[PDB]
């Protein structure tokens, strides 16, 4: 059969039996129509059309499902001619970054609401994780990038890109004994039990090295992965909070309070990561720079272009990184 | 666009995009398929087939939309010629069904020679293969139904019926040590090497879950898709088939032990199924039912009527199916 | 063999096959664990780790066998730490818990600041992750329990006890179409970039089940781990999010809208879980009940003694577990 | 703690908490013995026995949860000793053959109790299929050999391997219309109704050749992939089968009528095929030269290296191949 048969005898159907007024719709003669028709019921070996004189009278029973199927593959051909086309699919790349929840929620989305407009057919998978975890991916094959925020020695076999340094503030209810205080000291932190990350504390942390140095030993009550959860938790009682100073804020956080630690641990550095055998497509190259602006293709490419990281290290000796 | 370029391109697909075997499947020439295909792909403004050089290499995202459509568009085309059919001779056409060995062997010839028997013109063809090849052959227009006993996922696409439950057996020569000793462990039985199906070890089966739960992996000596050829196997030395119990029989099979492996795996469902496009013809519900009673042509329009086989799972749920 | 030697070879496992790493990790030196790991081979006549160079590539069949038990015996004497602690004072210790961002932020604030001030002398320790994620910290021994969301066979080694059933929202911006129109179809939804977990699509989730029926491809423009991220996402253009429905509040999610997307996938089961040689301390059962209610100190014993999550589960099947 | 502090505690338990007793059972000294549980308990802050002079008396109620525990670990370290070995393991290769069920059933098993005679770490996968699908696998890369044994123009880009002659027999019912007779021909077949594969009339098959070439056509009531349904299939009425004369045999089918059609039909040839991309390995040329003994290592060299399967055949054109 031909989709032209079936057209026709939808379209008869459409004009009430009437083979004339379906020709003038069509296009076509009312012989041109006949004979289709004729030729479908012929294939079939069955009519679609009861007939008392030239006329039609009816639609069969069985003409009735084949007319109504009929509807279906008309339908269904429209439904061909509106598949969408090749640009509606974002199979240009994909990008799988390794980092962290602070990172992903108050640094990046100023950078992917940039790097999707450029690139609105790579597709972009942020995959969080301890910095054990991070680090474990990129070298596994499974990332692209790692944006390592401290516990840098795991990134090991690859290459360290500085983005920026941050520092640790420390939180507290309104209510707290720290809330109305000014500055705050590490014997007086040690004091009070502590609330912050899951890694936190592991043996060559700064947070650790503050304390082993001191010859204190902290008393940690809950840790958790993701700052946002450490500031959840210090919805109630006598707990401190431990993290990045960028992970909170006076105006999405006004039910904390948010305190100088600066002069209390050492400051750590976000370094970009990635394996050496990674050929840098333009969206990669894209991330970087948009995420730290001075690393632009040129100086990723002298930078890599090194031997080692303390090359690299050496390179921005002298050049204040931001904050 | 012409019903000739929708057989095409789906045909193109069917034969693994390789068009010189297309072209001498569909007794014309590749030059007369390529002009079809490249004429549709420029009245769509879209290409179907990424290529290489001479060569198709994939389907591209946009084609799959496509090929999809297109299969339903013919299976609507073979449904109006079997309306046709069903009026003009009810009694006469054919039934391709794609099924296993064993349900073949053991659960049809029964229902097969009742239903040739109520209809002498009706041709009935019977492929057997395995899970992925059963949702195959429904797919590219071979069969109407599918009779599937596991890996139902692979046919989440086509209404499936419920018929029974069914379980697995550790199988051995009379010799074997586990025959002589009582019930047996996933402990002990992942000691030996083991015998079964090609798609009994998938990453997902019930035989996997077994596996994972105890942490242990089997040691896979031999694998094959029938249970008959398994079971010939068995007959040597340390070896232990892992199969249907009722691919075994206490009677017709004398050279085999056949342990109680109820309590290591869970047991699978046999579901009979088709396309939602498939028009039913009345033998089709009549070989539904025989095949399983409780399958009476209003639980059947009932059952289409539905979203999911999920839905239909919940139709039986008041009810206990049968045990084999 | 000495207990130096198990915890050895499980950690360079947990370390990638990197002996450099563990290294570090356990504070000895490589020479030191490599003389320890090539003593065990030898004593036990079996090579644990297939070599190239200096280089460990992979774990043997029977080197996992043995692994597999190190590990059974190291958390077998971290139980017999945990009796003493038990013991000597109940109220003091540490509990560890694996879970998904949406738990954390949205299932557990409340439970935990009722357990903290019934135990202020016991730690908790909250890691974030997908469900492969999950199944690690529990399996490497970072973890008492799991509170698993989905993909559940990434979790049948485990105890896993039923704490109540979830559904997902579609969500988006409101400017965007699917806002001013009413229900949406699986095939409307389709036609939209889609904006979901990192697990979201797997071969095997309820997206896939979903898409795998009405025989369409999704076209994924951007994953995360974490619900929260996805959301900050859809402040934008065209993208739609596929988020569990307790992601979003009607009230502090004031930038979105919150599309019943009930009817286009099925529900997931959110179930809590522990490895069974893990020594269930009675704070962790006041954890359990405290997280699901009808988890009842007997109700847990008594799923512990049963030989499947499946067998749990049928403890279950007279009830209606709650819906969130 | 010590797998040797837990031997001690669970032994002195088997010992009835004789401390003396268990020295001599584990050669060693009292004092060796109670140094390591002393260590242990010092090390748990827990008592393990209670005690009343120098004198153990009974075990606590945590030291009975410790020994249960430690008894426990004891029964894993011998379970580590216990394990067996990697020649139980068959990793030494896989070999995937896509082939017939009569070809697995009645040709191999006599093979394949060879081959795994010889190779007991080399695992066996037989995918069965339709000549269309044996072929597909082969080319996909899902499959190492393929024995097709008709319908060998679909097995186009392999090398094509003759391993023999089979002929097609006619089964019938003994109470058959032709269950007595003599011979039979092609006119008096057609007459009755047709059980073979479905596979068998295809538009170019020999089946179809011996029905066109004089006008007939077949009245088909029952096809199926494999020879023993279509057998099962004749346990009734009036169906003739048209298999494998190999498929069927007295001994094992007395219940039927095995009967020359070698004059009714073209005869097959079962050829065995694989890419040419693919490294032939011992059990590979031995599952070959198991199969058909003429296959051996230097024919199938000899054979391979030439450039066409005509050039194959042109080799043994002369050579009477079995039957
Ligand atoms: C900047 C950042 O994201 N810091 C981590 C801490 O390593 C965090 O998740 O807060
Ligand atoms: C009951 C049944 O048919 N089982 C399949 C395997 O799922 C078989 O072929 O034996
Ligand atoms: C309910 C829930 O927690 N769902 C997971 C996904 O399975 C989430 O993180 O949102
Ligand atoms: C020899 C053989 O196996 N022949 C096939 C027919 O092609 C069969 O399955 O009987």
């Amino acid at each position: 059969m031909k989709l032209q048969q079936l057209r026709y005898i939808v379209e008869v159907v459409n004009h009430n039996l009437n083979v004339s007024s379906t020709a003038e719709g069509l296009y076509t003669s009312q012989p041109g129509i006949s004979k289709q028709v004729r030729m479908l019921e012929d294939e079939l070996g069955i009519q679609i059309f009861a007939r008392s004189g030239k006329h039609l009278t009816q639609v069969t029973p069985a003409g009735q499902e084949i007319i109504r199927i009929a509807r279906e593959v008309l339908s269904k051909v429209d439904a061909i001619k509106s598949v969408a086309g090749e640009h509606t699919w974002p199979d240009k790349g994909s990008l799988y970054v390794a980092t962290t929840h602070t990172q992903a929620r108050y640094a990046l989305p100023g950078v992917i609401k940039g790097f999707i407009e450029r690139y609105p057919r790579v597709s972009l998978h942020m995959h969080q994780g301890s910095p054990t975890q991070i680090a474990e991916a990129v070298s596994k094959g499974n990332a692209d990038f790692a944006i390592a925020t401290e516990a840098l020695h795991l990134y090991d076999d690859l290459v360290m890109l500085p983005c920026y340094h941050w520092n640790r503030s420390i939180v507290v209810t309104p209510e707290h004994p720290l809330a109305t205080k000014g500055s705050v000291s590490i014997e007086e932190l040690a004091q009070y039990p502590l609330v912050t990350y899951t890694f936190g504390f592991t043996g060559r942390s700064e947070l650790d090295t503050a304390f082993n140095r001191a010859g204190l030993t902290p008393r940690i009550v809950f840790t958790a992965t993701d700052a946002d959860v450490i500031k959840t938790y210090v919805r109630l009682g006598l707990g401190v909070g431990v993290i990045a100073s960028m992970a909170v804020d006076p105006v999405s956080d006004p039910d904390l309070v948010k305190l100088d630690a600066n002069g209390i641990f050492s400051h750590s550095t976000t370094k970009i990561g990635f394996r050496r055998s990674t050929f840098l497509r333009s969206y990669m190259y894209d991330f970087i720079q948009r995420f730290a602006p001075h690393l632009t293709r040129d100086v990723v490419d002298t930078a890599v272009a090194l031997r080692s990281n303390e090359d690299i290290e050496a390179m921005f000796k002298d050049i204040k990184l931001p904050e």
